[PDB]
């Protein structure tokens, strides 16, 4: 039984429980105790900002690396939507990078 996959553009609902896979386009180490880490998630359907709470006790993510987020909840940030990770949540590294980068291709890199 695989988990329910939800797309960023399919959010249109805060406080929703689902599972999403994305890469960290940018990371920011937080020094405040309330917030542990915050960055951006690069999904093939778009991008979204997420924040990890210290009460989650989760390891730091690697920039440019793909990450799988299971059992997460959507938070309502002012006018924009954001994904908040807390306890019960899990994170697994994927050896299959996601596009998030396709617009030009001359000959070969």
């Amino acid at each position: 039984m695989e988990p329910q996959l939800t797309k960023i553009v399919d959010i249109v609902e805060n406080g929703q429980w689902a599972n999403l896979k994305a890469k960290v386009i940018q990371l920011w180490e937080n020094t405040h105790e309330s917030i542990s880490q915050v960055g951006l998630l690069g999904d093939e359907t778009g991008i979204i900002k997420f924040t990890i709470w210290k009460n989650a006790e989760l390891p730091l993510l690697e920039q440019g690396e793909s990450y799988l987020l299971r059992s997460v909840v959507v938070g309502e940030y002012n006018d924009r939507f954001q994904v908040q990770v807390n306890k019960n949540s899990s994170i697994e590294k994927l050896s299959e990078p996601i596009e998030v980068g396709l617009e030009h291709h001359h000959h070969h890199h």
